[PDB]
């Protein structure tokens, strides 16, 4: 079970490992990288509190790091 957000703002990429995301783009982040520090059950549906999460941005088939005030998680 993991966790997919969409990118409804456009980020490039500031910290030394955010990937280029854009207005669009799909995270697949798992539930573990982000859980690592212990987030509730359900708190990875809701990235505008969560400070920075690690999926897969397929749009551009690459992954990293990005915002997650940028995205809106929806679904596994």
């Amino acid at each position: 079970e993991g966790y997919q957000y969409r990118a409804l703002y456009d980020y490039k990429k500031e910290r030394e490992e955010d990937i280029d995301l854009h207005l669009g783009d799909i995270l697949t982040v798992n539930k573990g990288s982000l859980v690592a520090l212990g987030f509730s059950d359900g708190q990875e549906a809701r990235p505008e509190e969560i400070g920075w999460l690690n999926g897969y941005n397929e749009t551009t088939g690459e992954r990293g790091d990005f915002p997650g005030t940028y995205v809106e998680y929806i679904g596994r």
